[PDB]
This record gives C-alpha cells, structure tokens and sequence, in this order.
C-alpha cells in the first residue's frame, strides 16, 4: 500500500525534480501529473477508478443552480457528496496517506493537513450533457488532488480554465473584472491524469461542454495551516437549497 | 465635412509618438482600445452612428443560431444586419473610407488599411439580446476590423471580447480548443461608446456569452490590408444563414 | 510612538479589502511596491531612517567587489554597512521589530513575519556610488526583506530591480543563466523614496548594473517566516559581513 | 557551388511543410523570434561548416575592435570586434546564400510578407566577434525588418552570451528609452548553442546579448534584409558605429 507507493515514486522522483514541480505549482496554481509525470501505479488508479463507478452509479444527484457567492456562475453536474464516497476504505486511507501527503508536501513547500468539513472531504463531480459546467470558483480550503477519472477529447470542452494569485471574497467576487484584468490559462486534460490546484487562491472552471460528453473526476480536498470559520451559505453540493443557490 | 472635423478631432489627442505607442499594444495584443482615455471619434460622430445602426436593426434584424464548421463548430447566437443594407447608411459607408480616418489607424497597423473587401463583408452589425447569445471563437478573412461598442452589458453579464494574438486560421483543422490550452487568454471588457482596432486575421476572438438577456451591440467595419488583395470555406452565415459550413443547434 | 502613530497612518491609506489586493499581487509578482501611490511610512519616518544611514554609511561603508559561486559567480560590486553596525541603530532595530509594520505586512504575505533571523542579517545597506556597480543575481536564505529605496538614480542609468518570482535556490546548482532563458524577467522601475516587499526565497533577483557613476542606497530589513525558523544556515557564502567568506572570489 | 540551391530546397523539403511553417509564423511574430535547432535544422550541417569556416578567415583577416556607447539607442554599449558588410561581400559563397531564392522564399513563410535583399551597402552582413569578460552588444533596434542570425560559435550558457528580446516595440533615435520601456515589458532570453540560426525582427524587437561573464569566444554572421517598409528609407542617426568607429553617435 504505501510501501508500494514509496517504490513507486522513488523510481520516478528526485528532490530536484520535485523542487522544479513547486516552482510551477505556486507560478499557476496547477501541477498536472500525466504519462510523464505519473504519480501512482496504474493499478491503483483502476481501483480508484473502479471504486468511483460503482458510487456513481449508486448515489449520483444532479445539480443545476447559480452559486451567489461566486457571481452566479452555474453549477451544472451530478455530483457524488462527501459522507457517501468516504465509506470507500480505499480512497478513505488512500487520502489520508503519509506517503502521498508527503510527496505532494514538498511541491506546495508546506504540510497539507486532511482536516476539513465532513462535508467536502471528497467529490466526485460527473458531467454528461451539453452546456455542463463547473461555472467559475474558488475553494474555501487550500488544496486539491483532482484525479481526471474519464476526460472527453478536448474538442468537446472540460479544460480547466484558471487565474492564480486570486482571492475568494464571497460578498464581491469580481469574477468577470479580474478576468478582465488578468490573463487565463487554460489546462487540457486526458482521462488517467491527476493534478494538484491551489483552490483558495486559483479562480477556476470548467469549460462547457459543447455536446453530450461524459467527464467525471475525483476531488480530494486538504486543508494548510491557515484554514477557520466558514461562512457563505453556499454548499451547494452538500446542499442543493444552500441560501447562496439559485435554481435553474 | 466629416475628413476635416476628424482630423482636428484626432490632432489635439495624438501625437506620432503617442500613436506608436498605440501600434506597440496594437501588435502585442492584436487590439488596442479606443476608450474614455483614447478616443477615436467625437461624441456627436458615434451617436450619428449608433442611431443609423439602431434603425438598420429595427429594421433589418435576423436572428442567427448557428454553429460554424470552419471554427471547430463553435456558435453564433445573436442578431445581425447585413453589409449591403449597412452600406445604405451614407453616413457608415463614407466614414469607413474616409482617408482621415485610415490614415491615422495607419499609424497604428503601421500599413495602408484598404477599403476594398468583399461587399458582403464591408460592415456588419450584430446585436445579442438573449441569455447564452454569444459571437462564438473564430477570426476573420481580412486583416482589420473598426469594432464599435455601441451598447455594452455590465461585465457581470458577459459580453467582454476574448482575444489569443499570433495565431491564424486553418479552416481544414482550426484547432481552437488546442490552441486555447498552449496559449493565454486576454479578455477586453468593454464600455459602450467604445470603439477598438482588432488584428482579426491573426487574433482568434470571440465575445463572452449573454449571462442573462442583455443588448450587446456593435458595428464591425472590416478593411483589408495589403496581404488581402480569394475567399473559402463556404461560411459566410452573416449574409447567407443557409451556408454550407453552417451547423444547425 | 513610533506604533501609535504608524498604525493611524496605515488606517488612513489600507482596508482589508484593499491589502488583500497587494497579497494578490506580493504573490504573483513576489513584489509589492510602496511608492507614491501606496505609502507604507510617514514621510518624517523615512527621513529619519535615511539620515541613519547615511550617518551608517559615512562611518562603516565598506567596498564590495567580488564573485559568489552559490549564485553563479554572479558579482557583488558596491558598498555595503554590516548588520551588526546598523543594528547599534535604535530607530531602525525597534521600527524592523515593529508589530505594527510587521502585522501589517503580515497581510500582505499572508503569514506571520518574525524578526528573528542571523544577527549578521537583520539588517544590510547597500551603496552603489560607481559604473557596473550592481547587486548580481540572488536569492534570499529568509522569506522576506522590506527595502527602503533610500536614494535611486536616474532610471536610465540602471539600478532597478529585475525579478524572476516563483524560483527557488540551489546553492550546488543555481542555474541561474538556464532560469532566465525559461523564464520572463520582471524589471521594477524604483524612485527615490520608494519601499517594496521582496520574497526573497522564491524571487530570484538583482540590481542592474549601473551605467554612470550614479548613487544607489538601500537598507534591506530581513524577517523569517514560520519555514525559515530551525533551518540551518548553508553555503559559506555570507559575503555581506565576511568579504573573503569561502564563496567569495575575486573580480 | 552552383547546385546549392537545388540541394537547400531538397534539405527543406525534407523537413517543413506550409502547415509547419505557419506555426513559426505565428510564433516569429509572437516574439520576434525563431529559432532552428537540432530539432529544426535550417541549412545542411556541410553548408554551415562552410560558412563557418569562412568567417573564421575573414575574421582572422579583417576583424576590428568596438568600445563604444551608442548615443541612439542610450548609449547602451558595443563591445567586441566586427567584420564589416564591404569584406564580408567578397566571400561568393555568403554573398550567394543571401540572396538565394530558395532560403528567402522559404523564410517568407516565417514573414508572411517578402524578404528584399536590398539593404544599405554598409549593413548586408555584419560578423560580430566577442572574446573578453564584459563583451556585449548592447540594447538597441535596427534600420531594417529582419536578420538571420547564425550563432557559429556560442558559449556555455552559464558563461552569458544569451540573446535578451522585447519584441512589439519601435526605435525612437532622439529618446529610445531603453530602461524604460525594460521596466515596462517582459524579457524574453534565449539561449543559443553552436550551430544554430535564429531569424529576428530587427526593427521592433527590442534586443542585446547578455554580456560575457568570462573570456569566451562568441561568434556570430547577421544577414541583414529589408521589407517593404524600409524601401526608399532615409538612414537617421549618424549612428553606424560597426562601419564607422567615428560615427557622431558613438562614444568612446
Ligand atoms: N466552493 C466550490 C466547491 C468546492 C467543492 C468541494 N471541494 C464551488 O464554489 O464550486
Ligand atoms: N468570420 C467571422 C465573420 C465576420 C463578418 C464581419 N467581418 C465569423 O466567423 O464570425
Ligand atoms: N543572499 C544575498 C545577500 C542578502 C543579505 C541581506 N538579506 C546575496 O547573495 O547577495
Ligand atoms: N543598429 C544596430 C546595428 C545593426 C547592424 C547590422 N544589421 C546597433 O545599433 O547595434
Ligand atoms: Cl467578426
Ligand atoms: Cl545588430
């Protein structure tokens, strides 16, 4: 388990390299580990990858709002909650794993803490229809692992947009004026991959779908030692009737 | 008339250094604003305009949804006015060849803007009123577009020009969604009364969509350059929304 | 009451909302700049702090003039006051250990800022007086330093700041000539008067050399953060206070 | 000689095509920069050598010593020596390369406009040579659109000598702000190994090569060539320090 994890990336990691990987996790808020950068054994990934398809078909549950908080982006997916995904004693101490929490810590440069609400431990979002979106965000927590389970081709949509070095003011986003001030980057995935984001401070979608595709991820949310309180009534994926939410 | 009240127009807020710092941004980013800070055209000059324009749509509005083959399929939601009723418009038709008004964007482009391109191209007006309207990524057959925002939405809902420089059009494989991952997005919100020089060819652009219902409306002024002096593709939706490379949604 | 009256004009000049917005940018940039637009301190307080260094300077300066190999053989060519010399300052060593300044600041980098750094390094001054005078590509071994750009020549005469932020130091290994062929550099434009907030461990920067013999005067305020505190100091390379330190070569 | 142009087009042929060439098209005018590495050789290696070989001789022949500010361009500085156009036009084999149909009309691609091979006399080749620590040409612009930069001889990169660029900028002689616009806009650095050629746009590219930190040897040919821009061009400045070490721009 995680000796075989600790095999796994000592064959493919050095402090150098590694060190190269922080300089562009805190450039672009975004690291993504792909065929040459792989992060666990492929074995692992079709259990999780397994494990995650027969919660989907199990628990799925359509959403369709505007998120107040965030400007009224939409929120247009299903999505699998936190308390469901958690009884999977694989992605439970898979999350919780020393040896993956400290390899990912000497790329954010600071220790990542799986202490966070019971409600956003994990999600697994599923999109399936034309106009699906992860409409423009940021995270209340500091970090993501997001595993890129099944990934249309890039003609249909679901790149990752994003701008670092953002903030999440709940009460005045600004969303549309600071992509007016800032410049996107744009973040094309395939099915396999994993990346790592900086969710606080990385304003962050996903592009729409332009026809019926499927894209489906996994989200392991992590705290850093600055987060708190929480506040925004806006927990629109535990709770589609959050205050923030406005129906479609 | 116009020529010389123009020229004193542009005289008093331009000097040759300052327009070559407007075709420094001109070339980095394929646009460059004519805002509250660098105005183009006198106030009494743009509402002539826009009130040409808002009666051109009252009257000869066409709504188009569609979606383009040429531009990976990506879609036209809105309303237009074609080139032969706009160059109806004297007043539209004389200004898009006055030699004052192309003589200084050419300190801009820095080369000769030609008033000579297709007359189903030479000026368009679009006009997006509902939720999702949108000018969908694509670039155009000719170098230069005069882009007049004649009626803005707030930023909050949508409506800004998204512009990639340095890029041109493949219509056999346009590879927009690729060239959006290799490249950075610049986003130019806009005011009405604003008007602003875009590098259409080599600047792949769209307008983000509608929010909500809004009116987002401007007037396109297309010219070529020297490189344009034959058309393909078989897309040309905003004259004829029957053509070949149109996509029905 | 250098406090009291410090956090009255900081309460005129910054919200929240606004000092988050300067958080934003220290990120992105790993530089914040305090000029006319942003004042950080009471013009009477910079005074104040400029003629301690110039009483500094006249008495301690000391000619720099050499190469470091844990940056490159990048040259150190300029003036420099010791910490230990500026540290016998009173203004200056209560205003670096300030809570005011200091919390202030703090939201800015968005982390605790602690003045407990070397004793060789709390504080620097560097001169510049000469042609191809320059403070050669760097890092910091600590997360910050406030600079007082005390007095800054002409910009066409050089001496502004070029910064590349989101690097990281290998003194075996800088690689700094290869960083910059990777990466876009930044050029700070600073006048005289001017305070900026550097991130000194991930901004790989410098001094452009100077062109004429111009003056350039700075006082470099360095603070840990909560990553700098236990760590051990590498490298033999300390050339500010020890000239011929093992890293040190001649020019 | 003679069949080189049948042979060039042949060595293109084998390696570009319209669609790879308009993707440099679209970097060229991104950053006012394109390079042709290993991955994207430019001319046969036979056909460098031979260029190589004879700059090696009409720097060992004709080479002259620059330091000196150049006022135009704010008084940056020009330090290293230089083969000036005039000698340079006596070799048959670079006189011909350079207005070889095939290599301009291949590099028009890159242009998207033509490459006119009519150029001041003094300024169709230039052959610059830096050997000692502190070597440098400094900041500035050019008189003409384009140059094909071939590095010859490149240092390591940890010893400087890498091409710094601005591109989408212009050269004002009477107020070049260089720093200025330096505290303005991004630097682009571009490293360069040996053998490789790079196409530039002189005129609105800000640029310099980072100065030597060791005596190396750097060692490069600039094939100079107008556009249709720079036909009938009043030459500004009295600036033209490689030609004229005298020039009223420059100082000593
Ligand atoms: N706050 C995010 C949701 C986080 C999902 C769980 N980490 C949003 O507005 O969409
Ligand atoms: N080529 C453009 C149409 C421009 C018409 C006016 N210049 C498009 O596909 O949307
Ligand atoms: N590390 C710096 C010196 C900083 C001393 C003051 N914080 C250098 O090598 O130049
Ligand atoms: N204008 C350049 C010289 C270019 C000569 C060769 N094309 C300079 O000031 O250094
Ligand atoms: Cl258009
Ligand atoms: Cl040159």
């Amino acid at each position: 388990i995680d000796e075989n994890l600790a095999k796994f990336l000592a064959e493919r990691y050095t402090p150098e390299s590694v060190a190269q990987l922080a300089d562009r996790f805190h450039r672009f808020g975004f690291v993504k580990f792909d065929a040459a950068n792989r992060l666990v054994p492929d074995e692992l990934q079709t259990a999780v990858r397994e494990e995650c398809d027969l919660l989907i078909e199990q628990h799925k549950e359509r959403r369709n709002l505007l998120l107040s908080t965030t400007g009224n982006t939409p929120r247009r997916m299903s999505v699998v909650k936190s308390e469901e995904i958690e009884k999977s004693e694989l992605i439970s101490t898979l999350s919780r794993s020393e040896v993956l929490l400290g390899f990912l810590a000497g790329i954010t440069r600071e220790e990542i803490i799986p202490e966070v609400s019971s409600d956003e431990r994990y999600l697994i979002t599923h999109q399936e229809f034309k106009s699906d979106t992860h409409g423009w965000h940021w995270g209340d927590y500091s970090f993501a692992l997001i595993w890129a389970l099944r990934m249309p081709p890039i003609e249909h949509g679901g790149m990752l947009q994003a701008v670092p070095h953002t903030h999440w003011d709940k009460s005045n986003p600004r969303i549309n004026q600071t992509l007016c001030e800032r410049e996107i980057n744009t973040h094309g995935l395939e099915s396999g991959d994993l990346y790592l984001l900086r969710t606080d401070t990385t304003l962050h979608r996903t592009v729409p779908l332009s026809e019926d595709s499927t894209r489906t991820i996994l989200n392991m949310t992590w705290a850093a030692k600055r987060d708190k309180d929480l506040v925004g009534n806006d927990r629109w994926w535990e709770n589609p009737e959050a205050e923030a939410a406005r129906a479609v």
